[PDB]
DNA sequence: CTGGATCCA
DNA sequence: CTGGATCCA
């Protein structure tokens, strides 16, 4: 376990130091998610989402992730979930990395921000409008629903739900 | 697990044909041997097998929640590695030796598709499926599908399925 | 080629 | 609710 402040600190050390095979990952594209983003006093792990600017790269980003400076082991890894165990200040913490292509970023932030309870209510509701929501996009009947949106707040509003901040979602 | 000869596998099966059963809210229910079908390397009559693969035909959709989850082999000592409604992998003690026993299930209307799938070998299944992929079809242990939709075929048996799909019917021992 | 059990996210 | 990684069938 870690405190919110520990998580926040850890993130910052990482914001500069992410990269992949030798290509750096802009901090602009790293987004803290999960219990950290919701600003819980206590966290179990740090959950980071990474925005990939093009579809080809997913085969390479998490599979060839590079944290310049840090000691760590990889539990499991694929193109969309890589779970790392980092040695931080003589202690071991879990670091979960996820990816989203550019056009997915809001859908993903919304999904990975959580909490789960909130996601279930939201998702349950959308089934009866024939819609399907997830981390990738919004879909009607096995088809992508193109929304003229950039951010999470815009996604949440456009979907037709009340925009609440992460700390006040459950 | 450990290796067995075709004859060992065949023998094992027979001991099992009469001894399979299941609980279903506390009624202890036997599984007809008529509904047990040897599959995998045994059915292909390879000289040597790695495990015995048995397919079980379930006559009613409700029962799947109960059959493999509450499987009963009357007489045998065994441990369960993993188990769900469709794959249950068992390790049986047979004659002071441990062998793997993989149980699968198919509903009635699935039986040919399942037999075909589980009969294998894998290499053969890939060629076959690749070809059907190119006509915009999808083959499964469950059925045949075009564009996420079931393709109803006038068929009963595996040979009829294989033929109807539009492939040359070869017997299990000569598939690869 | 295609999917199942497990155990996560 | 909805889907991912792994190790299998
Ligand atoms: N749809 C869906 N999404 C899920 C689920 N579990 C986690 N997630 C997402 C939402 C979470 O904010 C995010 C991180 O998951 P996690 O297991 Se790490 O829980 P989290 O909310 O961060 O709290 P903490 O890590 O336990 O402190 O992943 C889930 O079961 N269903
Ligand atoms: N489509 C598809 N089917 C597969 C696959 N692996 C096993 N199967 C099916 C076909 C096999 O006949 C059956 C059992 O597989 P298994 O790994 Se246990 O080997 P099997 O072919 O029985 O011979 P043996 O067990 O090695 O002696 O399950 C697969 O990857 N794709
Ligand atoms: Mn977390
Ligand atoms: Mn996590
Ligand atoms: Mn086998
Ligand atoms: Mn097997």
């Amino acid at each position: 376990m870690l405190t919110l402040i520990q998580g926040k600190k850890i993130v910052n050390h990482l914001r500069s130091r992410l990269a992949f095979e030798l290509i750096k990952i802009l901090s602009k594209n790293i987004v803290a998610v999960g219990s950290l983003r919701r600003e819980e006093k206590m966290l179990n792990d740090v959950d980071l989402l990474i925005i990939v600017p093009e579809k080809k790269l997913l085969k390479h980003v998490l599979p060839n992730i590079r944290i310049k400076g840090l000691s760590f082991s990889v539990k499991v890894c694929g193109e969309r979930k890589c779970v790392l165990f980092i040695e931080w200040e003589k202690k071991t913490y879990q670091l979960d990395l996820f990816t989203a292509l550019a056009e997915e970023k809001p859908y993903a932030i919304f999904h990975f921000t959580g909490p789960v309870s909130y996601l279930i209510r939201i998702r349950a509701a959308l089934k009866k409008k024939n819609y399907k929501l997830n981390q990738y996009g919004l879909f009607k009947n096995q088809t992508l629903v193109p929304l003229k949106i950039t951010t999470e707040k815009e996604l949440i509003k456009e979907l037709g739900f009340t925009y609440r901040i992460p700390k006040k979602r459950l």
